[PDB]
């Protein structure tokens, strides 16, 4: 085969419900299923085939080991995948690496997978190509080591990630790494606003550029926001200036008073943020995902704004139309790109949790959305779970 | 690959059973399986493979989510497909796309997949190309948009497709799609008898026509009949002028009064029915089902008729062979045909549906019959399901 | 591909226990398995890859469809494979056809699979090559036509097969067919001893010649013996001159007095007999099973004999080995071979039916034993079911 | 394809947690899952694929086979294998051949496949390739004739095998035996210090020479290390002289008093080592395993020696970590090789069993761990299954 580059976006200017892979539909306990039991899902695409990823705590619904299963680090965690389309059950999904922070990506050639492991003062980035382990990356801030649990990007055989390492309530500086064949070539110190940046969304705004939208724990409200040029292998971190603030929780739109890079208020905590990148001609879309509610994980709606620069330009997002109604439950997004034939499909993934608290089983549902047709978008996504079943 | 075309037929001159797909037969409490809850079940042939797909409620019998699964539309109801001659249950099945209406078919390089979703006031139809979204089609009389429920017809890389969207009680005036590498490159208009068509039925007459026995849900118990040249991409509908009415309810054959136009009494509701060609060198055949009962879901019988105009000549179609006994359930039926080395083999499929109201589970079996050999077709076709297991 | 021959035989001169399938060890109440009720087991072997086939009753273990469960013939009967080893389940297994009686093999470039269907009075045997249906056979004596239960075979591309019609207590004269590409295009009608041959397990003793090792139901325990001439496609039928009997039941060896025809007494009844061929470059090996008991369906023992006529050699066949005690089941045996890299290795398979009568469950195991090595045959084989879990 | 022949390892000086598989985190009462009860586990790699081996018992948790479960031999033992990632259960497994003793590589262009069956005096070694049966071997010390339950290693065609039979308390003189295209082209009769050797596990230190670390079940806590000269097919074996006895039990470090080929004390009993090679331009790395526990099978400790002569060199094996703590059952270890694109990535395997004495079931988890990356190793590894559920 031949290594991937991002094209042209196929046409279209509404996004539309897709798909829901709703795996306890089937986990009743009068049932006779075993979807396992995940969180941090995600899609990644190849020149044949989309793959769902997930970090699994080990365990099925219905079953005895719901106890820790509302943790995100343990011994037990792993990455594991099933073809986009496929229920992730016990016996479909295929287990890739013992993981409890994740990525993987598509160079055109074959699969890399990416999971972080270990204690949590000195954890271990792991890199497998096919089925070979090929290299790892230590902690630099011996403080949970992270990525970005989404899809990573490659170009002409460079595949680019962002990891992070420090306090999930104080300073966090990313790094980047150039990954190839999966051996780590390069490391990217990115310069600029570097504070606090973590679960980054990212893909490619061009054939030199990879932008991404990530999360301050912290600080902020405003989505940190990457350019990482990919001729040269320098990043540059600024806060998004759109009044649109997209992270979870927030205040009320516009009311952070300053110039673009002001924090201010109500900032703390965050949540992972989906991104896609839209690119045509002579105009590039970006895409973007937020919570209905403003300070609880429930609901999800959908925003574009075409061209300009995110980091100095402070006027709404447009909404495009809610994907998951305030009902319902909406916790981490991601941003991924199907390859039609000619050209590359834009799309949003939703993670909507079935949350019950730590006395009870912790998975998710996964709800996609993707740029097909023109209008408006139309319809909502509902998991359809009852817990105690 | 090449694309597809319409061949002539493989050698016979009856029909037999060939396989029943009953799922259920798994479904006990005292069992250990998950067959997936469906209904209006489908069969579409690629030059390699076969794929049976249906329209499932995302539950599996046994389990708790039996409720609402009598009705046809809701946010949750998705298009998937098993290999033909797979069990569609939870793990086997791969889901295609979010829809409570659905077709598919193959044009000789790749997959197209169309699923029809939203409100009803306002819905959309989808369409999949492999494993890329690639475009959509917009409710135009803002009526619960609609599609056929049985497979789309590809010839030279274009692909034709019903759609219909009105009122289930009054004017549905359907159109023809043509749809290339999962884009909608035209639209046709039909003209002629045009009150009410949904559910077509369609196969290849020949390189040049394709043709449908379709549903009149409020006028008629005579399937509205299509003829679509694809070389000018025009179509016309009339009436089927035979006395051997092929909708249910009907009244008994030959006792509408008038000439091959007129409607005339007990025509309101109907059900969707099977079809399909056999292409000879000097010759056509065209296979037709329908129901035992004149009124009732129960039963299914075959029947064929040789050349003529089916829009003008009023004789009746030849009693081939009982292929559901009065005692059991025949719901929906569809045309298909399977690609041999050097012909085509017609087919037709029938949805056998497990009904005991909507205070239980309400899910489809499927029974496959074929033309081969010579002489009269044979046996019969039974569930085995006991509903209360 | 190119079209599958006999090759001359792997090197060896015994044959060893190879695989057990026992599907029920997994068909617990107390277990989350779904194994398939099965009997009339059997195994043919491609080019690439071997297949286990066998009729199902459209019932899993555990489950509520036990009843009926041990008759034969039913509107729900299958033929169905997995690769061989894998157990047969619900999902593992893919449904070919509708079938009582069945039969498949493979020509060097796709599978045909046959499969008899319909009333006992005229029922139908039905040809499947790859996915297309393409002929069929009606039945000439009007009383349960039926075929071999084993794999047919094929060279240059045709393919042979026993059929056979008649009463089980009387006359069933048999045929054979050429079937190729899946066409019917010879019928042979055999000459010689024919009153009764049904369940013929065949193969090739060389490139001009097949064989077939046969039970007859009523008159003697002799195994009808067939050789028929591929080059000229003409057959003739005469009984075994052994005085190792190898039907069930049957007499003391030797005790039937007489020339080589003589039937004559404890012959009604009768059960399908494992046969196959060692091939050499100036010799020929012919393996047979039998069960231990001379009355029930008991045990299996192997047995061989190295060149001569069977026709008219009265001399015993020489006892290999114990492939199941006495204490163990053992209903139909089968030959087939696998295709190693430039020669064939010769195998017989082993029904072991658990039967505990018409008021519980009735599947089967199977057991296969090939020629690998020197020496003698080593171990016998258990199903380890405990028919009440 | 070509034949595979070992490479130079891929770069690295630690190795890390790479992937547990432990199928009964879903062998609950409460769960609808089927993992197989297993035990002497292992995994061999070829040019795409790793495959994940194991002896079932033929038995699902939960269910009713439980008794004789915690035996080795028994007339049901089978090889099975799943794609190395997928959990071993019923329906994801594939049975190779019966066998109470194992081991399989890949020679670049097939899979060899070899089993172990038999009563205890006049057990078989039976082989295949591919599909086929091709060879045995019998015993020869008619005492529970038996090989390595680990990879078989191939080069230029030509797979390499130990075997032995004698009594576990006594001699166990074992062989080695060079197979190609399944067939068994000669036998190796080792020289030197043969008294007691068994469960080798080996691997290519380069195109001339295989070593392996085997087990003394009677006379010693030193492990037996075999070097084999490809080129010449002969094989030495003699004692590792390192003070880090690997078997256990054992005696503390160092304690056994002698020059290198003593025995001495409390070496009675023992159990199969992981030992894997790290291939350098100028330098070879050899990585062994234990047990934390000197008496009991309790964690799992790695250990590496670079260059030197294990036969001579009596200094420690450097500790690197501990994979599997005290507190957690640590039982075989097993070395095997991963290909990446251009280089062999080596790694060891470890059972893990879950222990309740006979009057329950008796399985295995599997945690693997292979060289990546630089540094010390990181984590260590819990099944996670609570044995009661
Ligand atoms: C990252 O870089 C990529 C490489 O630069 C870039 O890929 C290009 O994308 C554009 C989309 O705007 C495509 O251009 C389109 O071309 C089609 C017709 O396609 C045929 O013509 C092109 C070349 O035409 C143009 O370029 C030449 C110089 O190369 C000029 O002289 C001329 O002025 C034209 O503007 C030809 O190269 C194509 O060949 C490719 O595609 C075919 C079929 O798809 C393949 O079979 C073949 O292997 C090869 O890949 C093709 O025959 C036209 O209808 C449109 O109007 C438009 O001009 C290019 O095809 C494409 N180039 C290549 C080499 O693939 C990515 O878009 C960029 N990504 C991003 C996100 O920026
Ligand atoms: C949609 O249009 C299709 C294309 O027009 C049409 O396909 C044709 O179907 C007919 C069935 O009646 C086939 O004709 C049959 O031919 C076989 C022997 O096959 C060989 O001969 C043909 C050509 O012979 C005829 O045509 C030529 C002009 O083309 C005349 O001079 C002459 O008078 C003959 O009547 C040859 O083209 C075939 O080659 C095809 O098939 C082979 C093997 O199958 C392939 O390897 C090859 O790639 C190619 O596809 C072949 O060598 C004869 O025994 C029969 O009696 C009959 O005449 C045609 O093969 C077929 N044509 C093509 C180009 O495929 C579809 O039937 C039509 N569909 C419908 C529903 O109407
Ligand atoms: C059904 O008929 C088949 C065709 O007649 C027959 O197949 C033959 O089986 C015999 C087994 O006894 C094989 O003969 C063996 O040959 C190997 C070495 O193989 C190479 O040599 C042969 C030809 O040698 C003989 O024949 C020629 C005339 O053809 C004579 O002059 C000469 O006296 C020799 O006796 C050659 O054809 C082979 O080529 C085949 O095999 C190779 C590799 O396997 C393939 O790559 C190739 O495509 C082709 O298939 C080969 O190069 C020798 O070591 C043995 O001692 C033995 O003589 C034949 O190979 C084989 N013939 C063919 C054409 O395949 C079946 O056995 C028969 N079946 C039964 C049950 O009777
Ligand atoms: C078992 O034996 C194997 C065969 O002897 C041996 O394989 C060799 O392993 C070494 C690792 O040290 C490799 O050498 C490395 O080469 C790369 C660049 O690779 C290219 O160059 C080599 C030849 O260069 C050397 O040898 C020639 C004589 O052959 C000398 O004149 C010269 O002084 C050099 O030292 C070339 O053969 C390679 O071609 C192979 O690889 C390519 C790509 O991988 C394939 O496409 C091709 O089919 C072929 O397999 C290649 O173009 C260099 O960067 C390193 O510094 C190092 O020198 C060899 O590639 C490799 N040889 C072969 C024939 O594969 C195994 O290592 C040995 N195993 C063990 C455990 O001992
Ligand atoms: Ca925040
Ligand atoms: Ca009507
Ligand atoms: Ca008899
Ligand atoms: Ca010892």
């Amino acid at each position: 085969p031949e290594w991937t580059y991002p094209r042209l976006s196929c046409p279209g200017s509404t996004f539309q419900k897709a798909l829901l892979i709703s795996p306890h539909r089937f986990g009743e306990t009068k049932g006779n299923s075993a979807p396992l039991i995940i969180r941090e899902p995600f899609i990644a695409c190849g020149p044949k085939e989309c793959k769902h990823f997930a970090l699994t705590h080990y365990a099925a619904q219905p079953g005895g080991y719901y106890n820790g299963t509302r943790g995100d680090r343990n011994k037990l965690r792993h990455l594991i995948s099933v073809k986009l389309g496929k229920i992730p059950t016990v016996e479909n999904s295929i287990f890739h690496m013992a993981a409890w922070s994740g990525s993987a990506c598509h160079d055109g050639k074959e699969w890399t997978y990416i999971g972080v492991d270990g204690p949590d003062n000195n954890a271990l980035l792991k890199i497998k190509y096919g089925e070979a382990y090929t290299d790892t990356y230590h902690s630099y801030a011996n403080n949970i080591l992270r990525t970005q649990e989404s899809a990573c990007n490659c170009i002409g055989g460079n595949c680019y990630l962002m990891i992070t390492d420090g306090s999930a309530s104080g300073i966090s500086e990313c790094r980047f790494l150039k990954i190839r064949e999966g051996r780590i070539i390069k490391e990217i110190f990115p310069t600029g606003r570097v504070k606090h940046t973590e679960e980054c969304t990212c893909g490619f705004a061009s054939n030199k550029t990879i932008e991404c939208a990530c999360r301050d724990n912290s600080y902020t409200a405003k989505r940190p926001f990457v350019k990482l040029n990919v001729e040269t292998d320098t990043a540059e971190i600024r806060l998004m200036c759109t009044e649109t603030y997209l992270d979870t929780p927030r205040p009320d739109d516009g009311s952070i008073t300053g110039p673009c890079e002001s924090n201010g208020d109500k900032g703390s905590g965050g949540i992972k943020g989906g991104f896609v990148h839209q690119r045509m001609a002579s105009k590039i879309g970006r895409w973007y995902s937020r919570t209905m509610s403003k300070t609880k994980r429930m609901g999800m709606g959908l925003y574009v704004k075409y061209d300009g620069d995110p980091w100095t330009d402070s006027d709404a997002l447009a909404l495009s139309g809610v994907m998951v109604s305030m009902e319902e439950p909406g916790w981490y997004s991601f941003g991924f790109e199907i390859k039609d034939k000619k050209c590359d499909v834009p799309c949003i993934g939703i993670e909507m949790v079935h949350d019950g608290g730590k006395e009870t089983w912790h998975s998710a549902a996964t709800a996609i959305y993707c740029l097909m047709g023109s209008g408006q978008l139309l319809w909502d996504t509902v998991t359809g779970v009852d817990m105690a079943l």
